[PDB]
DNA sequence: ATATATATATATATATATATATATATATATATATATATATATATATATATATATATATAT
């Protein structure tokens, strides 16, 4: 469905007494490679609302 | 008929540039440490004035 340039993201947040921790990743290919080493990732963290 | 060979597609490697993190190296400002002049303490010779005292005069 998705072979082209495209993006991924996901996204788990969880709260203890109102405060946050976001994790979080994204996934994308630039071009129609779908090898492997070709996925272009970024894990995330956070604790910000924001 | 089986197998051959070229054109095609796709997975991988190679080239090149950008930016970042790195290693080696220089120089800098900082701190430890040593050296010094100086003042103060410990000990001493020489001697005085002193307290304690023997030796002692004097007394009952």
């Amino acid at each position: 469905a998705r072979p082209g340039k495209t993006v991924t993201g996901i996204a788990a947040t969880l709260e203890r007494e109102g405060k946050q921790v976001r994790l979080g990743a994204l996934l994308w290919f630039d071009s129609t490679s779908s090898s492997v080493t070709d996925m272009k990732r970024l894990w995330l963290f956070s604790d910000n609302p924001g």
